[PDB]
């Protein structure tokens, strides 16, 4: 029983689909800069306690195809749920309900699915990236651009072309590494001409869950797609902001686990913490569980604490049998 392949017509796309098992669908979305590979450790551990993990490649990602790459207008927050929506009816007809597992954007994604239509949405796992009360005063791109300046990576990330020319001579395996590798709870910079050097090396050992053969898949994929697709998601925050203020004071209503490493960068931004274990959380997603932070790990937890993640999921969704 390999993991198996397929491609769906899904909302304007052709997207890839991986997946493992049979019994109730588990859905994974993926994060930045990352694949439908980036659940591997989840899919074979579920599966094999009568699951049906499937795993997209989100839009402009890996062997998703369709979104125009030129315009990062179509990468909104509407769009990538409507993705997610479509494809749900394409591959989960009889159930009414899946449960969701996301991380990063994904997780991003995953909060404005469970926000537009909980009717899907069964019980979620989100990693890395909490709910975020859409600030009326003000953009994300401006919120970040104001505490930490030019440099951050939304920022570099916000000019067509812009980041995709640092990266070109650099090329997407090192680019990659250094990413997937970082440990430091700084957010990454990227001044321009610098290339990765605002980036910090952790020691070596550190990296020891990330083999050579993993880095690989991930740099072959990107060195064919380019990054624009996923930069695309960040260009596409100034309009989120504005086409999701129907939703404020909304609350997510889905059953939801909220699991971070201890490092990663977006548990750092000055408030999270606060919002995240003081109540603010709690109040915006009301069946929130006890939120749970990783010791010692840092923002790609599924794949540098593997069976933490996989445990963590399982016991939660089996609360629902």
């Amino acid at each position: 029983k390999k993991i198996e392949h397929k491609m769906v017509a899904v909302n304007g796309l052709n997207m890839h689909l991986a997946e493992l098992g049979e019994g109730p669908t588990i859905l994974f979305i993926h994060g930045f800069p990352e694949l439908w590979y980036s659940w591997r450790h989840q899919m074979v551990y579920l599966a094999e306690r009568g699951y049906r993990a499937v795993a997209p490649d989100l839009r402009g990602y890996g062997d998703t195809t369709g979104a125009p790459l030129n315009d990062p207008s179509k990468f909104s927050i509407l769009h990538l749920v409507g993705d997610v929506v479509a494809l749900l009816e394409a591959i989960a007809l009889n159930e009414e309900k899946v449960f969701v597992v996301a991380h990063d954007l994904g997780a991003y994604i995953a909060w404005h699915l469970c926000l537009f239509r909980p009717d899907k949405v069964k019980a979620l796992v989100n990693l890395s990236v909490h709910f975020s009360k859409r600030n009326p005063k003000m953009n994300k791109v401006e919120g970040l651009k104001a505490i930490y300046g030019e440099d951050h990576y939304v920022s570099r990330f916000q000019v067509p072309g812009e980041i995709e020319a640092e990266f070109a001579p650099i090329g997407a395996k090192s680019v990659l590494k250094k990413i997937l590798t970082y440990r430091d709870p700084a957010p990454l910079y990227f001044p321009k001409g610098k290339g990765l050097e605002a980036i910090p090396d952790a020691p070596v050992a550190l990296s020891s869950w990330l083999s050579e053969e993993e880095l690989d898949y991930y740099a072959n994929k990107f060195e064919q797609t380019g990054f624009t697709g996923a930069v695309n998601y960040y260009r596409a925050l100034p309009i989120n902001w504005e086409l999701t203020a129907p939703w404020t004071g909304a609350q997510v209503k889905v059953p939801t686990k909220f699991i971070v490493g201890e490092f990663d960068g977006v548990y750092h931004i000055p408030g999270a913490k606060e919002y995240i274990h003081n109540g603010g959380f709690k109040k915006d997603v009301p069946l929130l569980e006890e939120v749970v932070v990783l010791e010692g790990a840092a923002h790609f937890v599924s794949q540098e604490r593997p069976h933490e993640i996989s445990k963590h999921i399982y016991d939660f969704i089996q609360k629902f049998t």
